[PDB]
Formats: structure tokens, C-alpha cells, sequence
């Protein structure tokens, strides 16, 4: 489960990185950062400048938000929770 | 279900597109983009400049956030999930 | 239920409106807008300029996010849902 | 439960405060503010300027969002809810 959501999230972020670096002309790291803060809904960066970028982002949000949060919901409930929960047992 | 949330989301976005292009003077694509990143709570664009825009946005958020995320919750759990889940079966 | 969350949300927003208009010197409408986009996590406006504003905002987020989304979760599931659901019945 | 999520959230925010003040050169209060609005997904501030800051933020979001919202979900359902719910009983 976690591993699958892990791969699915990675692929989604790779696509975004490739897209924004190419179409919005961002350095790969900045393209990855934008992809991440967009799908996690933080949105702390300026928006895309091109219409292609705006259209892709709209679709990217609708298709990727569900996945990204599904992964986060498991990364903290099925991986981070035990490490602390079990450790909370003397 | 999915089709209904599909239509409801579309109509909500159409209203926002019409509103922001008219009142905030945005090009349709930019009006749609603002509507989308606002309802999905990304919020990566500058805020509305007019008081009418601010008031509408406040109401738009409260009335549209629930719907938009309801659609996303189905688009990934009742449409994207199987495609990958079933395919995860050798 | 809905009415209680309605009042609780209103009071929370009134406090924010009073706070930001006074401490950050915002016009009431802008103070309300900031309060709304902050608690709904849209965050499309610049951040507070004063330390008092930053501290209050941190506490305001932790105490108000839960309430605001609780209200939204009811406004769309216990009020907007039927209007369309029942109407979806020929 | 609440106390544990309380401590876990505090530690997470302390790490962010130390990180951003050091690497992004922010005053402690601003470092804390950025950490808070990032993990709660408000994202109303400009993004990190350094690559180290961008990389850390990406990891910080994925590891901290789950925890922070877990704490919020309890702070309003297991602490703020009763205070008003029980009080809603004549
Ligand atoms: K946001
Ligand atoms: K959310
Ligand atoms: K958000
Ligand atoms: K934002
Ligand atoms: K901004």
C-alpha cells in the first residue's frame, strides 16, 4: 500500500518537474518545488505565467491532490504513527 | 455520483470564471485559474482587488470548497483507484 | 448543529476582523478577507507585517481551522447535499 | 493523546524554526511563522530562496502535514468541542 502510493506520488511529481521546467522554464528543483507545494495545496509560489502552464496546473491539481494526500495519510498513520505509538509503550 | 459531482463542479467553476473575468477584469483562462486554485485552497495568485471581488470570494469559498473536494475525493477513490488497484492484480 | 457551527464561525471571523483591522491597520473588509482565506487555508494574501500579527495568526490558525472546516463539512453535506440530492429524484 | 500530538507538533515547529532562521536567515518569529503556515497549508509567505530551503521544505511538508492536522483534528474535536457542546446543554 504505502510503497504503491510512494511510487504513484513519485511519478506524479516527476511529471510535474518535467512539465514546469520545460514549459515554465524553471530549474528542475524549482519545478519540483512548485509541483509539491501545488499538490499539497500550500501554494506559496507565484502562479504559472503561460496559458499552457495554467491549464496543465488546473488538471494536475484535480488529478494529483487525491493521490498526494492519500500518501500523506498513510505516511503518518501507517509509518510515523507506530514509531511513536509503540515507543509510547514503556 | 461522479457524474453529478462532475457537473456541479463544472457549473461552480463556470460561475467563477464569469464573475472574475467581469468584475476583476481577468482573461477567462486567468479567471478560471483563480477559481480553481481558490476552491482547492492552493491560493497561489494575488487576491481580488475589488471589494465586490473580495465579498464574492468569501462566499464562493464557503459554498464551493465542500463540493470541489467531494468531487476530488471521488475522482481518486472511485475512478483513479481501481485503474491502478485492479491493475495491481497480476 | 449547523446553526451552532454557523454562530461559532461568525464569532471567530468577527474576532479576526477586529484584530487585523486594528493591529495590521486593514480596512474591515480586508481584515475579514484575510481572516477567511487564512482559516480556509487558501492564503492568497501577503502575510501580517507585525510580530503581534504573526503570533496571533499562528494561534488563530490552530484554533480556528478545525471549526471553520467543521462548518464547511456540514454546509455542504447537511444543507447543500439534500437540495441537489433530493432534486436528483424525478 | 492530545498531549502527545501537542509535543510532537511543538518539536516539529521547533525544528522548522531552527532550520529557516539558520538557512534562510529569518528572524526566529518569521521562521516559526513560515513553518506554521507551510505545515497548515496556508502558504501566504514567499517561498524559500535557497535550494537547501526548498529541499528541506518539500520533506518537511510530507512529514509534518499529517502530524499537524492530526493535532488540529483533536484540538477541536476532543478539547474545543466539549467546552461548547456541554455548554450547549441548559
Ligand atoms: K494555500
Ligand atoms: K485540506
Ligand atoms: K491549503
Ligand atoms: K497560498
Ligand atoms: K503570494
Amino acid at each position: 500500500e504505502f510503497q504503491v502510493l510512494f511510487v504513484l506520488t513519485i511519478l506524479t511529481l516527476i511529471s510535474g518537474t518535467i512539465f514546469y521546467s520545460t514549459v515554465e522554464g524553471l530549474r528542475p528543483i524549482d519545478a519540483l518545488y512548485f509541483s509539491v507545494v501545488t499538490l499539497t495545496t500550500v501554494g506559496d509560489t507565484p502562479p504559472p505565467q503561460t496559458d499552457f502552464g495554467k491549464i496543465f496546473t488546473i488538471l494536475y491539481i484535480f488529478i494529483g491532490i487525491g493521490l498526494v494526500f492519500g500518501f500523506i495519510h498513510k505516511l503518518a498513520v501507517n509509518v510515523q504513527l507506530p514509531s511513536i505509538l509503540s515507543n509510547l509503550v514503556p
